[PDB]
């Protein structure tokens, strides 16, 4: 009598390990695997059940406001207490690949930003970032993930760049909670870097981290360790800058180099509560 662990997930074509375990309120069996639909999150553990759901009416898309569409990605905001089930789903898949999160089960808490990728066949749901709808500590965002079929695509610093724009519509500025997880800590590293090398060839030369905050919602304590990572940090006019040198230049055409998608500020039509 065999007693298996979830040694993989079916989503669509792909066939996916986790990396960690997740409480998929599952019986244990003599298999291994559990199909997970992609537009519904719900799991089965037969692929009978899951064509059988499969079969019904359902909206191909997140369950929520298209607060964000531009021509490669769009991005949905759900109210976990809206969506209670939807988000549980969302959340036990997102376990799989996190060493540690937050009872599943409650999703009131939260607001999840999800983001999807339009093709011909229409929305595929590639990651989202959770953010608590009161956080004590600021944070603007509480978990983010890229599904593992779509990682090293971009689709995280998109994800992230969204973050910091809610976080600028809201005249706010905000950092990821912590402790993040060694991917995540490097991808918002990345895009820190980014960023600052950004504004130093395309706004000025040289800006105050006041400026910089007041454009990026990046807060000091980040905004000062990229800094200094970077050796762009100085004191002109009175005040501590960012400078740009060729170091930087040569960054910033690498970057543009790789031609990577961006998130549009003018396309998000979103108003804080
Ligand atoms: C952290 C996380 C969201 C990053 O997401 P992601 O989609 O893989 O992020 P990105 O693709 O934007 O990261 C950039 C990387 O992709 C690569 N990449 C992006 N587009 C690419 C393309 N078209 N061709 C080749 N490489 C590409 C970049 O070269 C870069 O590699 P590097 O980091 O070694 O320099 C993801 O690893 C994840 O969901 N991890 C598990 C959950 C987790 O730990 N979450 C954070 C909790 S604190
Ligand atoms: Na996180």
């Amino acid at each position: 009598a065999r007693v298996r662990n979830l040694n993989r997930i079916i989503m669509g074509k792909y066939e996916i390990e986790p990396w960690y375990f997740s409480p998929y309120p599952i019986e244990l069996t003599d298999e291994d695997f559990i199909y997970i639909d992609d537009f519904t999150l719900q799991y089965f553990g037969s692929k009978k059940q899951y064509e059988r759901y499969r079969k019904k009416c359902t909206l191909r898309h997140p369950p929520g406001n298209e607060i964000y569409r531009d021509d490669y990605v769009s991005f949905f905001e759900i109210d976990g207490r809206k969506q209670r089930t939807w988000c549980r789903n969302l959340c036990l898949l997102s376990k799989l690949f996190l060493d540690h999160k937050t009872l599943y089960y409650d999703v009131d808490p939260f607001l999840f930003y999800c983001m999807t990728r339009r093709d011909e066949l229409g929305h595929h749901l590639v990651g989202y970032f959770s953010k608590e709808k009161e956080s004590a500590d600021g944070y603007n965002v509480a978990c983010i993930l890229t599904l593992p079929q779509y990682q090293r695509m971009g689709y995280g610093k998109l994800l992230i760049e969204f973050s910091y724009e809610l976080s600028k519509k809201e005249n706010k500025v905000g950092s990821p909670e912590k402790p993040l997880s060694d991917l995540g800590l490097l991808s918002y590293r990345a895009y820190w870097s980014d960023t600052l090398i950004t504004l130093l060839v395309e706004h000025q030369k040289e800006i105050t981290i006041d400026e910089i905050s007041s454009m990026t919602s990046m807060t000091t304590t980040d905004i000062l360790h990229t800094a200094k990572t970077l050796n762009i940090l100085r004191y002109y006019k009175g005040q501590h800058i960012i400078f740009l040198n060729e170091d930087i230049l040569d960054r910033y055409n690498r970057l543009k180099a790789k031609k990577r998608r961006t998130i549009d500020p003018n396309r998000l039509i979103w108003k804080p509560p």
